[PDB]
């Protein structure tokens, strides 16, 4: 009914449409994950909705929505409809890095968000897949 994973935000990278083309998306996502894996930006971002880089978060799946939730406060920081997630993936290399791509509602920018997960990052991909499929099923 609800799926809830402890994760840390690693930030985002801006993507182009050309990068999200079939045949190109899995290289693009692996690159973003590799790029952010050992990166750090210590700048506090006033405009990051409290779910930006380096934040401990609950990544939750409920009601066809991916939710980012403040763990101490339980505040809903971010709600992403699963239906408009363009792309998602899991770190390929030497795993617990999860990524998804969606358009930012306010800026119209395509962004790849990466999270370091406490669980196998494939548990998140697999849960999202079950929900995507149920949504496709109703076609
Ligand atoms: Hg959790
Ligand atoms: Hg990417
Ligand atoms: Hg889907």
């Amino acid at each position: 009914g609800i799926k809830c994973f402890a994760v840390r935000s690693l930030g985002w990278v801006e993507m182009t449409e050309e990068e999200l083309a079939p045949g190109r998306s899995s290289v693009a996502v692996n690159n973003c994950i590799r790029q952010l894996s050992y990166h750090k930006n210590n700048l506090h971002d006033p405009m990051s909705g409290g779910w930006g880089e380096g934040k401990d978060l609950l990544l939750q799946l409920e009601d066809e929505t991916l939710k980012l939730v403040e763990p101490q406060s339980q505040a809903l920081l971010h709600a992403q409809p699963i239906i408009s997630i363009r792309v998602w993936g899991v770190g390929r290399d030497s795993e617990r890095d999860f990524a998804y791509v969606a358009r930012d509602k306010l800026t119209q920018m395509l962004k790849c968000h990466v999270f370091r997960c406490e669980a196998p990052a494939k548990n998140i991909a697999t849960s999202l897949h079950e929900i995507c499929s149920k949504i496709m099923a109703e076609l």
